[PDB]
């Protein structure tokens, strides 16, 4: 039994470099197409894995070559892959992608395999949600599938962890059962109305995912760190700070790296740190599953900038 | 030797369907992803070889999987492949199309294995350019390749139409070597400095054309039709009436349904008229090669409308 599993989404990155960002009339030219393995599901899968952690994946890919590669490559790095399914005469979920020399990015997704993630399927999957310690989810798969998750994971004292990217509007049956949520600045203004700016809108925001019964509310600020709120205490833990190359999957690395931390005890900001320093590396490299570090990576960069 | 030879652009099109404008920063939720052969070149071989040509294509594709079969794709198209490349350690062609709900669409380009049709790489393919009847080119693959096609086919008494797409200024030098050019209306622009508004702009955009040695200008105007003007003799051919989805194919199957006409020894008129036809159908159609129709189509269509 895994201490911690992920389930989520696992998508082929189609990643086109670009001068700018398309502006609705004219054509955008790009450069240096590539396909990488991504999906947020699997990049916080990887980046846990790469982190060190006891962790089983929850997942499905299509039957195409990409899906059946990629499975087998999560072993590779450690991944329990029990849990990830193949979905017959269904791609791979896919995200297309522009990456600015800036470091920014746009990201267009489709659901394909990963929608066939319901309640049902992970049936065979509730036995490992109850015996972890730690369940990380975000919102690239199918809502029932990740509220049935969730519901398990209270009954067998596993620690709900829902990234709620990317952004939309949840049930309070769902919050309710979230021990600790990291929203980015856009996702907690969809989930609670509350755009968030400074300190006391950070905490308005936070105090409304804690009125909807999370326990830790973790905002993430991009280069400016994160708000971290614990019923009502709030204070902003700033990151690391670095020149960026792509930051698609500096959020799901700082997602793996955090519970890891978690999951390894250390304290709360320590983790906070450590995940901090996981997703800068991340920052600075490009592609999803390409840009994550390994723990050697993490520990230096620690080191150097204590 | 085949009658006709196309040299141009080969794409995968990756189309994706989204609620909105993609812009950066929150994954958009998009749906119905495909990937559609596509590229101007590899969309007017096609056309052509559905009309039933005797064609040839000259063109570079990558050596990932989309390259290599749509090269066998082709074969069985009925088009000549013997001048199409496969560039060693180099994606195929892309245009990611993301189709908005509200109307205006993002669509970012990467040239890749397009960006190899040089000068000194079609050398081998001078033979079957001086041995055409006709070459049809268009402008998504580099001016190098283009004008020394161009000049060849000059020297041989190879009739060159240019379809100057996607719109670009050019040089004298080339114009001078084209027999016939298939502008639309902004190409016809960027050509000539002249708007297109009326008829009587259109002919002074068409005379413009005719002062860089080009006998035949067909201006196309949407569903207005064509332009049609003969060294300075100007009319308007309509079009088909129908319920337009998509045009994105349009010019594609304009230009190969009217060369091969042109081939048969329709006079031009009537192989515009025919070509009309096939565009019409096409615009009723979704995607790239997968809106354009062939002959048998062409005809119970024109039976239909008789
Ligand atoms: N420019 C940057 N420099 C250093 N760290 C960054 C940078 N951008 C993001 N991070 C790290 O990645 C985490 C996620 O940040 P963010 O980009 O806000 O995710 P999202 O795009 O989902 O909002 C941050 O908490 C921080 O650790
Ligand atoms: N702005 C654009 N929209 C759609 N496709 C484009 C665009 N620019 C280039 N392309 C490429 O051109 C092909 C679209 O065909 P196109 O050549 O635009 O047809 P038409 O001859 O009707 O203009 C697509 O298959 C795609 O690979
Ligand atoms: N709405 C339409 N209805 C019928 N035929 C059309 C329509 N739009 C384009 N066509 C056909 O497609 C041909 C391509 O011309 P045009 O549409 O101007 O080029 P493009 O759309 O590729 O820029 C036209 O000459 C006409 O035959
Ligand atoms: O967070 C980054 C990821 O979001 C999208 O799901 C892409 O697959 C990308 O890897
Ligand atoms: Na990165
Ligand atoms: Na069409």
């Amino acid at each position: 039994m895994n201490k911690l599993v992920v389930l989520g989404s696992v998508n082929a990155d189609h990643v086109l470099q670009v001068p700018s960002f398309p502006r609705p009339g004219e054509t955008l030219h790009g450069r240096n197409y590539q396909v990488i393995p991504g999906g947020k599901g699997a990049n916080q899968a990887v980046a846990a894995a790469r982190m060190q952690a006891d962790v089983g994946f929850i997942a499905c890919v299509g039957d195409d070559s990409f899906g059946i590669n990629i499975r087998e490559s999560f072993k590779l790095d450690g991944i329990n892959t029990a849990g990830v399914k193949l979905q017959p005469n269904c791609p791979t979920g896919i995200a297309m992608i522009q990456v600015s020399d800036s470091g920014e990015n746009s990201i267009c997704i489709s659901a394909e395999a990963n929608a066939k993630l319901t309640a049902a399927a992970i049936e065979p999957d509730l036995a490992a949600i109850r015996d972890a310690r730690y369940l990380l989810m975000q919102l690239e798969t199918p809502l029932d599938g990740i509220l049935k998750a969730a519901q398990e994971a209270k009954t067998a004292k596993t620690n709900v962890i829902l990234n709620p990217a990317p952004a939309r509007e949840l049930p309070d049956e769902l919050l309710k059962c979230v021990d600790l949520i990291t929203p980015n600045e856009t996702e907690a203004e969809v989930l609670t109305g509350i755009t968030v700016y400074d300190d006391s809108s950070a905490q308005q925001a936070a105090d409304a995912l804690h009125c909807k019964g999370i326990e830790i509310v973790i905002i993430t600020l991009g280069s400016k760190g994160v708000w971290l709120s614990q019923n009502g205490r709030g204070q902003r833990i700033p990151g690391f700070v670095v020149k960026a190359t792509d930051t698609t999957a500096a959020g799901d690395t700082f997602n793996g790296a955090l519970v890891t931390g978690l999951l390894q005890e250390m304290p709360l900001e320590s983790a906070i740190k450590f995940a901090h320093a996981a997703a800068a590396i991340s920052v600075t490299r490009f592609g999803a599953q390409t840009s994550i570090p390994t723990r050697a990576e993490v520990e230096a960069f620690l080191a150097e900038h204590s």
